[PDB]
Formats: C-alpha cells, structure tokens, sequence
C-alpha cells in the first residue's frame, strides 16, 4: 500500500544517515576527538585534520563498535 | 499489507538498535574510551566504571554527535 511506501522510505533515510559524509558508501565508524563529531568511516577519517562538521583540530580518532553495524 | 507489517518491525529493530543498552529509553549518544563500545545514554554511561559489553576499565566518556541523532 502507500503505508508501505512511507516506511520504506523512513527506514532508506536512517540507513543512509549511518554512512560517511565523505564516500557516501561505508559505515560510520569514527568519531574526531575532542570535539565528537562521528560522521565518517576510518578510510575517511584518517587524514583530515580538522572536522569536517565544525573546523575544530583533530587531536586523534577514536574507533566505535555501534549496535547498528552490518557491514 | 503483510509486508506493512514486516517494515514497521524492521523500523522497530533499527530503532531500538540506537538506544540505550542498559535504560533502554534514550538515544545512544556516549562512548567508553579506549575500547570504543558505544552503546549507552550519557547518564547510564556516566554510572559504569566498567564497560557493560567488554567489562574493559572506562578511562572516559565521549560523547558522540551522530547524523541519526533525534530530539522533541
Ligand atoms: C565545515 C563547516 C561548515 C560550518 C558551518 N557552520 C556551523 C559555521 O560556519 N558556523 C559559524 C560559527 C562559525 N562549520 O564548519
Ligand atoms: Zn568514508
Ligand atoms: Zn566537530
Ligand atoms: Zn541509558
Ligand atoms: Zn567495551
């Protein structure tokens, strides 16, 4: 029905929501510390020196193990 | 549908999947560091010396700041 369309698109936007913002194609699994921001895969994630979310130096990456992880 | 049905219990588990492991009604928002399990609410993770999946020692808290984040 068109009920099931809705949900299928509520459920599109959530998976895609846990991608990076960089490639667009693997998981968040990274997040820039101190500041906290957990938008990139560790690929992504490895070079940048300042987040990509709001400009603060990125002193190291911390990996994070989330429940929602599938790939 | 059936599959109506099948989708809002997908939705469901995704959800559920993104909150709190322990109090089970806020969103995961912490991280315990340096073993990285992020799986707790600030306040639950405020509480464990020890990580509730691990059982590594808690040297600190990160907090995250996720895209899939949601508030009121
Ligand atoms: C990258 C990137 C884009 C942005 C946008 N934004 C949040 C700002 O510019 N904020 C103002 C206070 C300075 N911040 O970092
Ligand atoms: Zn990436
Ligand atoms: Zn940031
Ligand atoms: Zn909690
Ligand atoms: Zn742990």
């Amino acid at each position: 029905s068109q009920q099931t369309r809705v949900l299928q698109e509520k459920l599109r936007k959530l998976k895609e929501a846990m991608l990076c913002m960089v490639c667009c194609e693997e998981e968040i699994n990274s997040t820039f510390c101190p500041c906290g921001h957990t938008v990139c895969c560790e690929s992504c994630a490895a070079q940048l020196q300042s987040c990509p979310v709001c400009r603060s130096r990125v002193e190291h990456v911390q990996h994070v193990y989330l429940p929602t992880h599938t790939s």
